[PDB]
């Protein structure tokens, strides 16, 4: 029975492919806990030069499209840096939760979920930079993943869905 086996295989694969997030306050969540139709995972760091402009874009898209939920994922943590070999004087020290909060208060939006990553999500989503965007729908289809997408690119993606 190929259709039956295909369906069960999907069950196993979907669960393996799934992820969870730890919020800045220490709460474990998944996609079910997120409100929008469109989920944007934004992998960033409080010192990232380009991230100020990215925050500007996400603010406007948040205001324009109520169905978007932004999850700000600061992966510039001691655990992630150690895993990646970036725990060296040539790189900034880990972001404190205070620095992360201050960045989001200054440039981002109060409705956003804030998450700090230990390198797990960096590995999961094949994150290529400190200003990296993954856009997904609620079925976990990936609509875009890439470093520093333009406003035009983001708009095009949101409009298609």
């Amino acid at each position: 029975n190929a259709p039956r086996a295909a369906g069960h295989s999907e069950e196993v694969l979907e669960r393996e492919a799934s992820f969870s997030l730890t919020t800045i306050d220490g709460e474990v969540i998944s996609l079910n806990n997120v409100g929008g139709d469109v989920v944007i995972l934004w992998f960033m760091a409080a010192w990232c030069p380009s991230c100020v402009y990215m925050a500007d874009l996400l603010d406007r898209l948040t205001e324009k499209y109520r169905e978007i939920s932004v999850i700000a994922i600061d992966f510039w943590t001691a655990e992630a840096l150690k895993a990646l070999g970036l725990n060296k004087p040539g790189y900034p020290p880990p972001d404190t939760p205070e620095m992360f909060r201050k960045f989001i208060a200054n440039y981002g939006d109060p409705s956003w979920i804030m998450v700090m990553d230990d390198g797990s999500l960096v590995e999961k989503f094949n994150v290529r930079s400190i200003d990296y965007i993954v856009i997904m729908d609620k079925s976990s289809n990936v609509l875009y993943a890439g470093t520093t997408p333009s406003l035009g690119e983001l708009e095009s993606v949101i409009k298609s869905v």
